[PDB]
């Protein structure tokens, strides 16, 4: 019984109803926050009928910054803090809508780009995967308490993960190394440093399976070592538990005192108090990477669940050319999608035209007849549905009704219907629409890099 | 920190949520169940944003007939037995949908007849006190464990209490005895007697306090005693084992064996085998009474909160009298309520007809002038409101538009306009009315008496 990550949008079950009863229940990224009850509701009475406790961590999980790379919620109130991301307030406290980036996996939802699936009742219907514009897989990963979990996927810059998409679109066979030319490795939301070396960042990627060791970074102020971020997850509290316990074993004779003076806005301020400005900072630091959490470790194991259906051991390359077969099916189905309603718009300014230019006797037919409906049919040769369109137009509409405004809509849905025909006719043209999607993308929701790589940043 | 019953309806907060949101979730009598846990999420995310444990525990209650004695909710899977309430199924199993007695509660709702007040969060409203059609106060009390509560008021028979109220409406004087020649008394969901003296019985409802005496019913049938139903919640296993732990006292030499009987369809069926059919069965279950839960007792505190707003120990003229302020409150605001909805419809035929009068000249209005709403309103001396609803008017809806059916409808509205005037233009209208509907709703939705009281019946 446990949920593996699915390739399309880097969700498991969880995840997924949650931000979709929270885009149903039109708390986007410009809608006012609601409570967070209202939400934890509807996922407990439409699609996971379990309980508030269950979903509410999984929902706090996703406002926390320090523990998705890309929130998925944006909160206000208590939702937590770094040293204890438990210490959240109750769900009738807090109040919650969704993020900005939360766009990248429901803006094209209504435009048959998901595959519907029945709720746990039957009386709706939940996506099975959403359509995510960017591989949220690599970029947010496997979020919260991971020694539970068995599969692992370390974070990711989005603008480093999309330029290898845009690599693999260019160049098909481009290899792992090159697709690492752009994507440097793992990019937690910490400025601590990742210290693997490059040769075994690539292993890892080309294996799917491997290790990844940051470390805290520190500068020095008034001859006192100040601790400015941690690895990712790692309690300050419990850093300080370890060196204190140092201190009592005699192993820190150099050590004087510690300090926490992290504050609400600055979230990591551990203070390290040499004995004097004669103790060798860098000599001390290395022996406090090597035995406490200042230095920590990370697996990754990428068994996640493809396209297929099944789950497999999916190396980076095996991985985006995966996800970018998912993001053209996606477009694909979203310019089809788009292509039926321009088709069957088309359809009914065809019959309003014929209408307006009979509208004289439209109005006298349907007011003088005992079947206006289907004598419209019969003198203008009109489809049902041409003619219930007609007979639905309300008087304020009739009076808005102008031959140059049919045909000037006319004309502009014959052109982007002439576009949509050109770009489903071709892999060549919808591969530059992929292309000149994740680019914008990528700008639109993309940051500069958190955690450097020692090994090449 | 605790709830007591409102006079109007006899809710409590947590049981006044639950019924308003199912109604709210379209799920009446006549709608197909729906799994409990819709229901469940509702109240949470916006009524009484704590837990689902809370809201489902009060839920499974009110779908209990041996719990409520005219149940609110009507249930399918298991919703717990007799002798042990709490064996009910989790909410993503049992399905739920509003009792048809739920419409004494409900149907006058979108009538004008509620206060409504902010929920929560203050972004939906609520229902302060439901417009019941009938005193649900007395009908079904104070369900639920009993000994929590400080305030406890037994249930009753709707048909008595009806007839008690009609008798207010024509006897505004009449003392509580004169009350009671209609209700006998309460009238608990068993067939068990209640053995209350009615003098006792009396002074309980002169004095809004006492004490209600059930004991358990039996037959004898091939020499065994059976006793076919017991007091008022009490548990069929407890009352063996006080039986059981008196024969090991050597207290029931005549008592042989025990056998617990009830199946499915057959709630209750405990019986006594008598050592030999010599045994004095009556004076055998005389000391069972004496001694065990085939008689138990029951308090008596309607201690409720009035339409003042403040708390009262009120005694049955009380509580009917002041019932009776609140029906009619009820009934003058739905028909006050109706009133403006009759005379807007009226306004708007008004408007309507002149229309359909000038209807060649208004389609030309309407096809060729820069601002057609402000020319109907010049020409034709309409009101806004008239102007807007015109201009609403469907090609459709425009082909169905005769004269007489505007006029013929505009008659209809004339008279029941003439009607409602005349009911809230005097008490003695609006009484008869009460009256009438006191009547029908207790045809419709009453029962026999279940408990028959020794004393009387
Ligand atoms: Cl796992
Ligand atoms: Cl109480
Ligand atoms: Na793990
Ligand atoms: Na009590």
């Amino acid at each position: 019984d446990r949920a593996l990550p699915h390739i399309g949008d880097g969700l498991k079950p969880v995840q997924r109803r949650i931000v979709y009863a929270m885009s149903e229940l039109g708390l986007d990224a410009d809608a006012k926050h609601k409570k967070s009850a209202r939400t934890v509701g509807d996922v407990l009475g439409k699609f996971h009928p379990h309980g508030d406790s269950a979903c509410y961590e999984a929902m706090v999980l996703m406002a926390q910054p320090f523990s998705y790379r890309y929130t998925l919620v944006d909160g206000q109130g208590n939702w937590g803090a770094p040293d204890d991301p438990k210490s959240f307030a109750a769900m009738r406290y807090t109040e919650a809508r969704l993020s900005r980036y939360a766009e990248v996996l429901l803006s094209e939802v209504g435009q048959g780009t998901v595959d519907w699936v029945p709720n746990f009742d039957g009386t709706l219907q939940e996506p099975a995967v959403l359509p995510a514009r960017l591989p949220n897989i690599l970029l947010n990963g496997t979020t919260g308490i991971a020694v539970g979990m068995a599969t692992d996927v370390p974070p990711h810059n989005l603008r480093e993960v999309a330029s290898a998409c845009v690599r693999l679109l260019d160049e098909p066979k481009a290899t792992i190394e090159q697709l690492c030319e752009h994507i440097q490795g793992p990019d937690y939301p910490t400025e601590a440093e990742i210290v693997t070396p490059r040769a075994e960042i690539l292993k890892m990627y080309e294996s799917g399976r491997g290790s990844i060791r940051m470390r805290a970074v520190y500068r020095v102020e008034d001859g006192d070592i100040v601790v400015t971020a941690l690895p990712h997850q790692v309690s300050g509290a419990k850093v300080l538990e370890q060196i204190a316990a140092q201190m009592q074993a005699k192993k820190l004779p150099m050590v004087a005192d510690l300090r926490d003076e992290s504050d609400h806005e600055n979230p990591c301020r551990i203070v390290i108090i040499p004995r004097s400005n004669r103790v060798d900072v860098d000599e001390l630091m290395q022996h406090l990477f090597a035995t406490t959490d200042l230095e920590s470790t990370y697996r990754v194991n990428v068994n996640i669940i493809g396209l297929d259906g099944r789950p497999q051991l999916k190396n980076l390359r095996t991985l985006l050319v995966e996800w970018l077969e998912f993001r053209t099916n996606t477009v694909r189905r979203r310019l089809q999608h788009r292509l039926d309603k321009v088709e069957k718009r088309l359809h009914l300014l065809d019959g309003l035209l014929t209408a307006f230019l009979n509208l004289d006797e439209v109005i006298h037919i349907i007011r003088t007849e005992e079947y206006p409906k289907q004598a419209l049919i019969e003198r203008f040769e009109l489809t049902e549905i041409q003619a219930d369109y007609i007979l639905e137009t309300r008087l304020r509409q009739l009076a808005r009704l102008e031959e140059m405004k049919i045909r000037g809509e006319q004309d502009e849905l014959l052109k982007e219907q002439a576009k949509l025909q050109a770009l489903l006719g071709s892999e060549a043209k919808l591969r530059k629409l992929v292309r000149s999607e994740l680019i914008k993308d990528a700008e639109t929701y993309g940051d500069d890099r958190r955690s450097p790589i020692v090994a090449r940043a």
